[PDB]
């Protein structure tokens, strides 16, 4: 309750578009056309998670910009905000280092600026620590002689004076928070593209609240989605009946990615010994059909029957949602738990809808349904991310 995340930025323009992508994630987001001050005496900001400023500070001078930064960062901890983003141009135009200081340093004495510009949809990127505009370094571009405020140094660690550092190949999240604590107080972080910008945001969340991220648009929607996964709770549960291929490659690939997998035979499912051996034993948790109908029951019996386990499941131990496939699995589940239906809140993808259910013992637990044939490989592992990434209030 109250409001978690702030957002810094220093335009209007920047301001509201980084502001929508928190409330593209589920997070209630307020914006101001000026500072906080405005925003945080009125009792709706009880009201909002995210709180979005602009400092109207990129043609400004050095000591005039860190001044208004500095004045809204203290007004946004003194109210209760745990995370910080620091918008900024993709293409460094501003007072950079000077208001990046002062927002660090009026955000915590432990705490890291951790800076990557890169917006890889409009073609910025992050190299050896440089900001690149597709195939050239900012300096080389029309931004050296932007009206206004022209960009004299693209290499963004001798700009700041600080560490540098890029992912490796196959890095973790956890692997690339260890080496930016490591970097600390101020560091510069790669990016070529959106996975890359992903695993960044992924170890800011790691680092909790004394990692400021400083970007643009591009580190946006990440951090809303990162910042949103740190308040799920318990396991997603994937109940797969469906004896399309494609189900069950896609089945098959969730488990690949490390989903504990309860796969009974047909016997197995009907003997709830089973069940309970399996329950007892265990961010996923996947309930596959085995093809057929159980012994001396309904055509319809195997889904029926993993629909009463999956409810069993989430009433007992909790789960952080639910995803279905296909429609057998998908009304046997909604049916297990009493459910009328589903209060609608966005898509994984387009056909597979992501709401809370409405009605019966599990009101409120977000659900994704889709039917046996549809989507990619991945739609599963996706299907539970996105449940994972987004706010519900
Ligand atoms: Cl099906």
């Amino acid at each position: 309750g109250g409001p978690y995340i702030g957002i810094v930025a220093d335009d209007l323009t920047g301001s509201g578009d980084t502001a929508v992508q928190f409330v593209r994630a589920g997070w209630a987001t307020q914006l101001s056309v000026g500072g906080a001050e405005q925003a945080l005496a009125d009792p709706a900001v009880r009201q909002a998670e995210v709180l979005a400023v602009t400092t109207h500070s990129r043609p400004l001078a050095a000591a005039d910009a860190a001044a208004v930064v500095r004045g809204e960062v203290e007004r946004l901890r003194a109210a209760g905000v745990q995370r910080l983003y620091k918008k900024v141009d993709s293409t460094l135009r501003g007072a950079f280092k000077a208001e990046i200081d002062a927002a660090r340093l009026a955000w915590g004495e432990d705490a890291i600026a951790v800076v990557c510009p890169a917006f890889p949809v409009t073609g910025r990127t992050v190299r050896q620590g440089v900001l690149y505009v597709g195939d050239r370094p900012v300096t080389e571009t029309s931004a050296a002689t932007d009206p206004v405020t022209p960009v004299t140094e693209s290499h963004i660690p001798t700009l700041l004076g600080c560490a540098q550092l890029a992912a490796q190949a196959g890095e973790t999240p956890a692997e690339l928070a260890r080496r930016i604590a490591a970097a600390a107080p101020v560091v510069v972080v790669d990016a070529l593209d959106d996975a890359d910008v992903q695993r960044l945001a992924r170890a800011i969340g790691v680092l909790g609240q004394r990692a400021v991220p400083v970007g643009s648009g591009g580190l946006a929607a990440p951090l809303a989605r990162v910042w949103a996964g740190g308040q799920a709770a318990g396991p997603v549960l994937v109940v797969v009946t469906s004896q399309h291929s494609a189900a069950r490659q896609q089945a098959a690939a969730l488990q690949q990615a490390g989903a504990r997998t309860w796969a009974p035979t047909l016997a197995q499912l009907a003997d709830d010994r089973n069940w309970a051996a399996w329950t007892a034993e265990v961010d996923a948790l996947m309930l596959l059909a085995p093809e057929g109908r159980l012994a001396g029951l309904d055509a319809d019996s195997v889904a029926r029957r993993l629909g009463e386990l999956a409810a069993r499941l989430v009433l007992a131990h909790g789960a952080a949602g639910v995803v279905a496939t296909g429609g057998d699995g998908a009304s046997a589940v909604l049916a297990a738990l009493q459910a009328s239906g589903i209060a609608l809140v966005d898509e994984v993808t387009g056909g597979v809808p992501l709401g809370t259910l409405t009605g019966g013992q599990a009101a409120g637990l977000p659900v994704v349904t889709k039917a046996g044939g549809f989507g990619e490989q991945d739609v599963l592992i996706r299907a539970a991310q996105a449940i994972r990434e987004r706010r519900f209030t």
